[PDB]
């Protein structure tokens, strides 16, 4: 039983990381690539990308904790929590020399702590369609001249009574359509296979309450990270973001200006959120390019 | 047929304007007074105002189109296309006199444009917790350091593919509570029974949606007033804003002061949103002075 299909060359596996038992997708020769996804998905973003890299490099893709076949943490949900089970899952794997990293959606807030704190393992860094955790999220608007903003989903996913939970569950695959669209500039590369296949995988219910669990913990994220950012990163880093509707534009790099002493951005026009499915062959030579330099 | 137990000495009667059959409670003698509710509720939200009211005035407490126990609008849902129903249902009861009005919530929403046009039908105005709709309203927050915002229910109600209607049919008593309850400050007031009695009204699929077809029409509203707000409100008018959890605080008065040439405002500490319930006893003595002056 696997959620996803895994690509030729490749294995599904699984590593137990302080307690917890976590799923990964892995292939290829040479250092290593840890690709960290975000919300509404899986491993299986970057599908496409994986192949690619495997030809220069290790590649691994792991679920975050509670998400896809990932078991949920046991410490929390806060970004310096999840980001201890990544650093220590990516160590199993490249102990001796330092490793790349590349980030979507909230992996930036579940592995930004771990980069930060542990600079001499990363050797470069690629972020991408995420604020990292700071005071800037609270001047996002709730609401917009055109309708429905992008960062709404914030208050709903961090409010309790599982608000989330309860009224996404029976809706599972129409809610997850409508967010994804609703981010998206290009909506046709999201088939309704591929919907099927997330909505399945975010509707097991450990799966669903996990997937707001990170949003709970937000606000306890950016306190952690106004202590962390005292140190800024040193490794060369790229910023990726969408230009159309759903991209971060400006923001992306700017905000990691702040962060990072050697950066490097770029904005994709007719590209939203979902770059590794929307854009998928620009974004995928901007990041083997940069990691191949 | 009542969703809500009628007080005593009231009658509840329906006046059909323009097409539209409204529901209304109606007692007491001498100048009008109209009490225009908000969302989440029914004209229910003003009986326990209603009999102090009446000891001096003759108190009039419409359901807005599509909700309560009043059909939906013909037009539609905007603030200038729903004030055409309440100006007129008034001027039926006061064809020959100015009347007060009292607005909570989405109340001054479709109230607003029938006052600035038609000043001389509006003798003293009350406000109550809610922004006048205009573009300081794209200015609010979507995530806050404490937590939820709690303005992003105008993208989850506005957002399309009837989001919202799809995701709270068949939890509608859940929403209610946890919506009411994050909105004040002094929530042990919305008993388990007085909530079954709003939520049973706003259950009813044609009232579910009306609910939100007043937040699909905002930005549309926000644009109507952007005509109308070139000319100020000339009489006497006073603001009130919850100061607790849930609570306007200060821009309810600072907005209306651009609105308004004669307009005193009160912050009520301890009260969130839900005035009428939450502070009976300072917010009713503070409507029943103003308007008696
Ligand atoms: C993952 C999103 C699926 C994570 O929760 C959020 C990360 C990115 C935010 C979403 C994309 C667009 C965000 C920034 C746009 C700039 C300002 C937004 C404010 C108002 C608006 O237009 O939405
Ligand atoms: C009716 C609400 C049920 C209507 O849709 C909205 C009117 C009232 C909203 C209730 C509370 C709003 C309180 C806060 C306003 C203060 C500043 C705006 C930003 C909000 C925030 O949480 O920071």
């Amino acid at each position: 039983a696997e959620e996803f299909p895994v690509p030729n060359g490749f294995e599904s596996a699984y590593r137990e990381v302080d307690g917890v038992k976590l799923h990964y997708v892995k292939g290829g020769q040479g250092p290593l690539v840890m690709l960290v996804h975000g919300f509404g998905q899986t491993w299986y973003e970057w599908h496409q990308l994986m192949p690619e890299l495997a030809k220069r490099f290790t590649v691994i893709a792991p679920d975050l904790p509670g998400l896809g076949q990932s078991e949920p943490p046991k410490t929390g949900y806060s970004g310096e929590q999840v980001a201890v089970y990544l650093h220590k899952l990516a160590r199993q794997f490249s102990p001796d020399r330092p490793f790349d990293l590349v980030a979507h959606d909230i992996g930036i807030w579940n592995t930004y702590p771990m980069v930060v704190k542990n600079q001499a393992d990363i050797a470069r860094l690629v972020y991408m369609q995420a604020p990292i955790p700071d005071a800037r999220i609270y001047r996002f608007p709730a609401f917009t001249a055109q309708g429905e903003s992008l960062v709404w989903h914030f208050s709903f996913f961090a409010a309790d009574d599982r608000l989330a939970e309860t009224l996404i569950a029976g809706k599972e695959r129409f809610f997850l359509e409508h967010f994804i669209k609703s981010h998206a500039s290009n909506t046709e590369v999201f088939s309704e296979r591929l919907l099927d296949l997330y909505a399945r995988s975010y509707a097991k219910p450990h799966s669903l309450n996990a997937s707001f669990e990170y949003y709970r913990a937000l606000n306890e994220s950016v306190r952690q990270n106004a202590e962390l950012a005292k140190t800024r990163l040193q490794m060369p880093t790229m910023t990726l973001a969408g230009g159309g509707h759903g991209g971060m534009g400006t923001f992306q790099l700017e905000q990691m200006k702040a962060y990072a002493e050697d950066v490097e951005g770029h904005v994709l026009p007719g590209c939203g959120h979902w770059l590794p499915e929307e854009c998928a062959a620009p974004m995928n030579r901007l990041v083997i390019d940069f990691l191949s330099r």
